[PDB]
């Protein structure tokens, strides 16, 4: 049984994916929203399961973590039958005062168990720095692809740009292009990329930046919500999809604003679900317009 | 032709209403979001028409103002045929450094023209202060009811509590109750009330406050979004409707967050519409549960 | 015994005056700085006495209130012998959600007792609004002057501009000029005025505004710190004194930043005193330069 | 001609020192206060010279940098005859998105020229991390001491604690003690230390923390203002001096609040000078009380 990207898309062929696999960064959001410190692991588990129950009916796939919610979402059947389960395969290493300074393949992740539990894909964050070795990132991606493919799971990579370890020469926009030049043809099934310009400013500049990015990615790609205001993300998905993206992966832009509000299950249903549904409707509209365009050729 | 509240409701009998009739308060929002000052009237007109075009398909009624958008929404057919047009009949008088210090019936509002244009209702803000004369507020409401009813328009009143002109003795929560005791049986067809506790805190305290309010209102009522965080408004509508409300009037909680963003028409469609649709679905759910009681 | 302005000045003839007579506005500052609510009267009394003990050695006069600290500063000898005691004679009336909506002469103030206790002056806030009656403000000033003078106390007035009760036509800068045209020759001994432009922007525009103000004040005058950032107040005193002012009255700009910090007496000594001393040195410098003209 | 710490103290024997040697961190403050970007080097030079002219009359020593103001303060005689000139000998290396990720001895610094220009000391920042090699920090301090002492200049070290390169195990308060245990007897003439608890909270806890620090420093020491609110710094100097410190080094706590205000020379005189004078008066008061205490023994 070998899964393809068609097992994690909407019926339109677009991707409408939800990330709830955030770890110490999610603990730090709960503390900054006034939750009593230190914040227990159970606060994250309860949010993650509630988010999966409320939001998986509107997502073509949901991304979860072993550390805080894998066992619970699987045992409580939190994930709607219409939504594919993606499991994070990344181990985040803190350093320099931040939770995710470096990343390796998480060796505690068991692809056999994920496959028997009905999981369809794995995701790997790749931190990209101009002064760190390309060949080590390519080697880690190649090992991860083989881990996925040998179990018939889909391989998803998420290159995220960081400033160099040494020096102050850092253009975020050029880094996103340089990471796509390096990793855009690295043999994964799906590429998750940061939105150019944080989705800000005139639509024309946003489209031109997204088109340059499309030129260096030789697999299906989606935009992350990371660093885009939740109010600009729907337009970023329309622009990215105009330039050749096949949908989105949304995390904070869908669920961050209700962190620390009372009646968590009610807030996920009334505040977060409408945003995730609108992003799904946008993907269906852009894929319909692409079928008319690909038919003109 | 005599309209009733049934002509401004969803098919469920609930109210899912949008307010875009804000005046100098809306100019001040545009300036505080960084629009170049002074902000031209046309910036408000363009927002109001765009909001009517984008959002009226999801509203059982939309509330508009003569000052900035009535002529444009009517002439450009901005309002969906499934959405009733409500026209503001209030003249806001600035004072003490705020745009709405006092309010009178706007004598430039022409109910005959509104009725010929397909309008179904008028709305009147009533500022309520403990140390201002109850009898003057009742007299203004009674004149407004007769202005509506004589043209076959629905009469909507919106009591808003303010601190007293003199003294520092002001409990907002008690003021909302005292305004309902005074105006809750004043012969209007619909009562628009401020949400107790700004929709904050434990759901049980919010329901108990909303039930005390329901006890003093003897007409159909809806909650305003005013002073409720857009993230707490959907729960406030669930709680208010549990306590006897028949729906909502939403303004800033639906459209304020996109003020000053680029691609206005795109932002109203992608950010504001999903919030207004979810509030509509909540009203249909609460009305369905009320029918099964 | 008849006191003159010469009994509330530094040896230079300039005024270096401290206001600690703030009332409910000071309670609201304590609550907004995180003090446990409701804030007890004794929190204000303790701050006011501590500020008088720490800061009166650097002031030519200190302004205190009956409501929170008069009895304590007098009985504990909190005020340095080199500092004149000025007592507030104003009763603040709350309204429209603010602590000082209107002001009258405080009839509980006993000028005989103040004079026996070594007090040298009284101060009266006058709220100025374009659409309120000039003649009532002049009448209140004239009664206050006679109350002071009949006891041999110095008479200090503090006109503060507010927006009109009705309308949105309000230019703060023009209001300060119009209040000086009305009250600048009203027979008080000292005029306390708000700084033009909140002491912001290029020094030349600030001087030109301060010279226009000097043209409409026909008694010695000082600038209030009210609405000027504590970092811009020393320049405002230099500019106002260039334009004809004789010094300053400082409140929040001297003591506000330590509200809610621990070790109150230490913070008043180490943070607030150096600011008050620098303002005193500026007044001595400007008065010296005026004598050499 | 061999200078001692007595050449950089007030007449009381206490230290009342002003730092204006900030580099890219000072450019970033000007940009965040609304100065038109990119901020020219001349904006920093003009601030630094104006600060030296206005504030050196109230300081026992002023710390300046070659990069932005050394030549100008020396040629314009900006530094009052009563104030010793200290020159920074540190080269800041940016990395990980911050201006000062690592530090080495600045080889462009010419101690002979500094000594001929009337300079009395050099200062070296030492970044301290639990998972970086102690022996490399000690080696750099020993080389710097010999560079100073061979020219008859005073040697000043400034250990500043940072989180580890790897891991999330970081107690700032314990790091300040561990840095003093390592470097507190490293043969410099003066130790500049960060204030425990950022000078916050009850005076008794602040004194106990400062006493523990005094136990691990075997040379004269002063507190930095870095991370202490300008409103808490005077109390921090009283507490640190109660626990055995001999004064202060103030930077942002003296001059930061006037960055971007108009009439720079007027603001330095009326806002910044009174704060620096009060800190000087506190040092004189604490040294007088120490002469009575050292006389009881």
């Amino acid at each position: 049984n070998k899964y393809t990207i068609n097992d994690i898309t909407r019926a339109s062929g677009g991707f409408a994916m939800l990330a709830v696999d955030q770890r110490e960064a999610m603990r730090m959001m709960f503390a900054a929203a006034g939750a009593p410190a230190p914040v227990a692991d159970s606060v994250l588990t309860d949010f993650k399961v509630n988010a999966a129950k409320a939001l998986s009916p509107y997502a073509s796939a949901i991304l979860v973590d072993q550390q805080f919610c894998y066992r619970q979402v699987v045992e409580q059947n939190a994930i709607a039958k219409s939504c594919a389960m993606i499991v994070a395969a990344d181990e985040f290493i803190p350093g320099n005062g931040i939770p995710v300074d470096s990343v390796v393949i998480d060796r505690k992740i068991n692809p056999l168990q994920i496959k028997q539990d009905g999981g369809k894909a794995l995701k790997l964050l790749v931190l990209w720095r101009s002064d760190e070795d390309a060949q080590q990132r390519l080697d880690m991606v190649k090992e991860f692809n083989e881990l996925c493919h040998s179990h018939g799971l889909v391989s998803i990579i998420e290159p995220v740009v960081r400033p160099p370890r040494r020096g102050d020469k850092f253009d975020r926009e050029q880094a996103i292009i340089d990471a796509a030049k390096e990793l855009g043809d690295s043999g994964a099934d799906l590429y998750k990329v940061e939105m150019p310009l944080y989705g800000k400013g005139p639509q024309q500049e946003l489209l031109c930046a997204s088109q340059r990015l499309n030129d260096h990615i030789n697999m299906p790609w989606v935009i992350l919500s990371s660093g885009v205001d939740e109010k600009l993300f729907p337009r970023a998905v329309r622009v990215a999809m105009t330039a050749g993206a096949s949908g989105f992966l949304a995390g904070r832009a869908v669920w961050a604003s209700v962190v620390g509000l009372p009646d968590n299950e009610l807030m996920l249903r009334d505040v977060c679900a409408p945003k995730l549904q609108q992003l799904g409707d946008i993907v269906d509209e852009m894929m319909a317009k692409r079928r008319l365009e690909h038919h003109h050729h």
